[PDB]
């Protein structure tokens, strides 16, 4: 399981582009698409919507490991 | 649906993680991202990959990398 914890730890610092310890609607876009659309971002918007505990529209590594785990 | 993103991101990781897009995690490439190496080091990138490794080939393919994230039923 530890494994798993670092490679958890280390996605989520890659995807925290500005390493603020939050990954933002921006981010993940970014990461989800590599130039893109408002229809991707409000998909985007919907996927955070589902997986905030803390209802301030970014995902922080509590949010992302509880999501993946 | 919430499957589905988790399914969604982990994909993107292992995409990241593969540096050179071949497809697998190589040692050379988890040592890359566990280490912003030493012979210590590569051996003990070697021993976590052990660890995970199905087809006994010394990588980690994406069918892999899954199957860690998650239970074994
Ligand atoms: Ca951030
Ligand atoms: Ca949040
Ligand atoms: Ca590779
Ligand atoms: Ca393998």
């Amino acid at each position: 399981k530890h494994l798993s914890k670092k490679l958890i730890y280390c996605a989520f610092r890659v995807f925290d582009v500005d390493n603020d310890g939050e990954i933002t609607t921006a981010e993940l876009a970014h990461i989800l698409y590599n130039s893109i659309t408002q229809k991707d971002v409000n998909q985007v918007k919907k996927m955070i919507q589902e997986v905030d505990k803390n209802n301030d529209g970014k995902i922080d590594f509590y949010e992302f490991c509880e999501m993946m785990k």
